[PDB]
């Protein structure tokens, strides 16, 4: 009643959509998902709450282990118990269990409260002081993320002991409220008529018409008669196309662009032509269509919401049966593929399909042979089904029946092979369902690194309820973490007409799944509204008087109530087990770039050191691109860290929230080398010659036996970022978007551009830093060397895993990213990454590139 309606206002604030708008539609399919998918996710919702506490643990606090653990040393640390002010300091192992350490606190204890304790260590789990991230299950201490981090910054890890009642207390708490194969005529439409179309009265319109599955035609494109231009224009002429009705796949695509020629480019809208039930869609249709910026068959297949100012298409979809028809279930299929000849080949010809499948553009005989052979295919080859998916004429009822009887008999493929069939390259339903049924094997910690890509290949799905969406909240209602960005990545695209249905509606459903959760994130956009509120200020108050005075007047607006009030006391947006608690004004400010960022610095008395915590937030600017790059640079450092490689990076955080909006990551203790190579007088960096800058900047912050360490770090992450750079293309680099860390780990921010965008971005070593790797030398081959060998074994690791990157990247199409829209944008990571060369010719072309970097850094030293 009335916890159902505020419920009801609640997710509608926090999705940013008033729900009232979805029922305004009047779509079946937008009715139907509404209630599968809330039935769905409040049937999540019922299991979590039953939960033990330990899986609940797993659920809200899920396990942050070092990349080389997944799947000897002494160290303090200090422990206190639940709402205890008293902590005890002790000695364990690195190669200990949280159990021991529990056992160990307890007994202590036991001591001091004079009492042999009922409690035994497995009723505890332990917290990491001031976050929602807690240490537990049967690992070395060092397995853990926390605290291989302690154990390399030196610093002591601080735990508290947290009682199985005080976790199923949180559980509480937390609790949601109480025949088509007989149609053997050509397919045909009516092109009725234009409506608000908008071009020079001077051209004609044209409106070309394709059948497309995926990015493949069915058929050859249909172009109607050239009309003149006006408002209103009609056609009423009959489109046919060269392809049997019985042909059609079930996932066929009815493309059209509208024209102007004396080209002109005006708008495009795109159908399926079997709907959601799989009914072969009959009479009229008005198709709201899409502004141009001429086919666009990767475009939306659901129409433009602005019905006020969009250019309309009205089409008429021939009625091809005195009764509906459906496309054949998947009995009927089966039946009609179970019946084929098995290819019978020469040792040679077996020889010539092995080097092809194993080897990816074929020719016209290759890809006969590779059908023909498709049953060894499955038996033998079952890594090589992208190859006979895309070999299979989709164009003909008969063989897409044989492809799919193989298909339903497939082996489940590995995660890499799934994640090149998410590609909108394989459109049908039933490649999809298989794909994400070898995506079930995906551990929280690897779908957490695609999730970002998964989010982005809803995009291209054509309808609402699908098992991509289906899987992504069944992730996210067992894993907060995935939960939280899940919503983040589909919120901050709310903005976009094309998505924010669908978007919308996936919110909705998973806020059924989580009343509380729905909660949290509410309590984080009230905050970025505050943010962006604050920035705006800032933004005029900049352009009218001096940096202390924009400076104090923001922190006036802070100190208000409904400020102070919204920025506390948050979960951060870029990480959920960051708690943002005090805002502390005094160190707040902003950054003198065009869109005057935000610099906003929170502490924390319960988490100590680490709840002085600082975020960037930034209004203006797209931040999607640099959000992929820093996640495409953290996978660079797990797959590193997997072969036992640190380079010391920094992928700090970066989240787009909304409209040109979201946060970063502040890196405390770094300032960038524009800032060092300033080279200000009574400082303790300031030098003879503008070269010693940064190695006296590395010696004031590490002094004594410590400066070792500091130029190791900036040598690790030095060639971390040499090559991440290199693959990735990253160019416009120079001194104010390069960082360093008191620690010596240098870092790269702000990344503009990245694919060579286009020109072949070279490797870059530059004098200042090659000066510091050398320790100050002219001349130190023995350092610079094993620099060289660290970029190598960087470099060799990231080409190991070549097609990883390729396969996310091509998903990443669908994000609409202007640097990576084409098979050009991703041919420049084919040549980065040499995936067409053996090992060894592939490490002598990076010793080119690296000795003509070299030789182009040496410019400078003879200076
Ligand atoms: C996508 O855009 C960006 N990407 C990343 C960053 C970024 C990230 C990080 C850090 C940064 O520091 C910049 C040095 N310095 C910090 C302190 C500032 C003081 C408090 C004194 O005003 C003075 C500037 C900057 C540090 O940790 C991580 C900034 C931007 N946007 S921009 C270029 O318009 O600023």
């Amino acid at each position: 009643d009335r916890v159902k309606k505020l419920i009801n206002s609640q997710i509608s604030l926090l999705i940013g959509k008033g729900l009232h708008e979805f029922d305004s539609l009047r779509d079946p399919e937008v009715n139907d998902f509404r209630t599968k998918m809330r039935q769905f996710c409040e049937e999540a919702a019922a299991h979590r709450q039953q939960l033990g506490w330990v899986e609940w643990l797993q659920y809200s606090f899920p396990l942050q282990l070092e990349p080389s653990a997944r799947g000897n040393r002494a160290l303090l640390v200090n422990v206190k118990f639940e709402g205890s002010e008293e902590s005890f300091t002790f000695q364990v192992s690195t190669k200990d269990m949280p159990l021991a350490l529990m056992a160990c606190a307890l007994r202590k204890k036991a001591t001091v409260f004079r009492q042999p304790l009922v409690e035994q260590p497995e009723e505890y789990a332990l917290q990491v002081n001031g976050r929602h991230e807690y240490l537990y299950g049967n690992y070395p201490l060092c397995h853990f993320q926390y605290i291989c981090s302690c154990l390399h910054s030196g610093l002591t890890p601080h735990l508290t002991m947290v009682h199985s009642s005080s976790i199923l207390a949180m559980r509480d708490e937390q609790s949601n409220p109480a025949s088509l194969w007989s149609l053997e005529q050509p397919f045909s439409i009516e092109l009725i008529e234009g409506r608000k179309v908008n071009a020079d009265e001077r051209m004609k319109l044209v409106v070309q018409a394709g059948l497309f599955h995926g990015n493949e035609m069915l058929c050859k494109t249909v172009s109607s008669s050239e009309v003149n231009v006006c408002s209103e224009p009609v056609w009423k002429q009959r489109l046919e196309f060269d392809i049997s009705v019985c042909d059609l796949p079930r996932m066929a695509r009815l493309c059209f662009a509208l024209y102007a020629v004396v080209d002109c480019p005006i708008a495009w809208a795109n159908l399926m032509l079997f709907d959601y039930k799989d009914q072969l869609k009959t009479g009229e249709r008005c198709l709201y269509m899409w502004p141009s910026v001429l086919l666009n068959p990767a475009g939306t297949v659901r129409g433009n919401p602005n019905t006020e100012s969009a250019a309309a298409l009205v089409i008429y979809l021939p009625e091809v049966a005195p009764h509906p028809v459906y496309f054949p279930a998947l009995e009927k299929i089966l039946e009609l593929g179970r019946h084929g000849e098995r290819g019978r080949i020469t040792e040679e010809e077996q020889l010539q399909l092995r080097e092809i499948l194993e080897r990816g553009e074929l020719y016209e005989h290759e890809k006969d042979l590779v059908w023909k052979m498709r049953h060894e295919v499955q038996e033998h080859f079952p890594e090589a089904l992208a190859r006979l998916l895309l070999v299979t004429k989709w164009n003909k009822h008969e063989d897409v029946a044989q492809m799919l009887y193989l298909l339903c008999s497939w082996p489940e493929l590995p995660v890499l092979s799934a994640l090149e069939l998410l590609d909108f390259s394989f459109p049908d339903c039933y490649v999809g369902s298989f794909a994400i049924k070898s995506l079930r094997k995906l551990t929280d910690d690897e779908l957490f690194q695609y999730l970002l890509q998964l989010v982005q290949v809803l995009k291209y799905e054509s309808y609402l309820d699908c098992e991509l969406t289906k899987f992504l909240l069944g992730r996210a209602l067992a894993n907060r973490k995935i939960g939280h960005f899940l919503f983040w990545h589909l919120r901050s695209e709310m903005h976009v007409p094309s998505v924010a249905l669908r978007f919308g509606l996936i919110m909705e459903a998973y806020c059924r799944g989580s009343t509380h959760h729905m909660k949290v994130l509410m309590k984080q956009g009230e905050a970025l509204s505050k943010l962006k509120a604050l920035n705006d200020f800032v933004k005029v108050s900049s352009q009218k008087t001096t940096k202390p005075q924009t400076k104090e007047m923001m922190h006036m607006c802070m100190r208000q109530e409904t400020y102070m009030e919204a920025l506390s006391h948050l979960q951060s947006p870029l990480d959920p087990s960051t708690l943002l608690e005090e805002v502390c004004v005094e160190q707040c400010t902003f950054m003198d770039s065009k869109m005057k960022p935000l610099w906003i610095m929170y502490s924390s008395e319960e988490a100590g050191s680490a709840g002085n915590v600082g975020i960037i937030f930034k209004n203006g600017d797209d931040l999607r691109q640099d959000m992929l790059t820093l996640q495409m640079i953290q996978l660079m450092d797990v797959l590193w860290k997997q072969e036992g490689l640190d380079l010391r990076m920094t992928p700090y955080g970066c989240l787009p929230t909304g409209d040109r909006t979201g946060l970063i990551e502040v890196v405390l203790h770094s300032d960038t080398i524009a800032n060092i190579q300033l080279n200000k007088s009574n400082m303790a960096a300031t030098a003879a010659f503008n070269k010693d800058a940064l190695l006296n900047w590395l010696k004031s912050k590490n002094p004594g036996e410590a400066l070792d360490r500091a130029i190791e770090e900036f040598t690790l992450s030095c060639a971390g970022y040499c090559v991440a750079t290199y693959v990735l293309g990253i160019g416009d680099r120079h001194s104010d978007n390069i960082m360093i860390r008191e620690s010596g780990q240098l870092f790269h921010i702000d990344f503009g551009h990245f694919l060579g965008n286009r020109e072949r971005v070279p490797f870059i070593l530059t004098y200042d830093f090659v000066h510091v790797i050398q320790q100050g030398k002219t001349n130190n081959s023995e350092k610079f060397e094993r620099f060289r060998g660290y970029c190598e074994r960087a470099y060799t690791i990231l080409r190991r895993h070549g097609l990883l990157f390729l396969h996310l990247f091509a998903l990443m199409r669908a994000a609409g990213l202007p640097e990576l829209s084409c098979s050009k944008d991703i041919q420049y990571l084919k040549d980065s990454l040499a995936l067409g060369k053996t090992e060894e010719e592939a490490l002598k072309h990076f010793r080119v590139k690296f000795n003509e970097a070299l030789r182009e850094s040496w410019k400078t030293k003879v200076n």
